[PDB]
């Protein structure tokens, strides 16, 4: 899971908004928390 280096990214081909780590280099679908996660 993401956040040191992240962005919420649209799939610029066909499907979904995904969520991204910059410096690992990993695409998932997660808003990582806020303050509490909960999910």
């Amino acid at each position: 899971k993401l956040p040191p280096g992240w962005e919420k990214r649209m799939s610029r081909s066909s499907g979904r908004v995904y969520y991204f780590n910059h410096i690992t280099n990993a695409s998932q679908w997660e808003r990582p928390s806020g303050n509490s996660s909960s999910g």
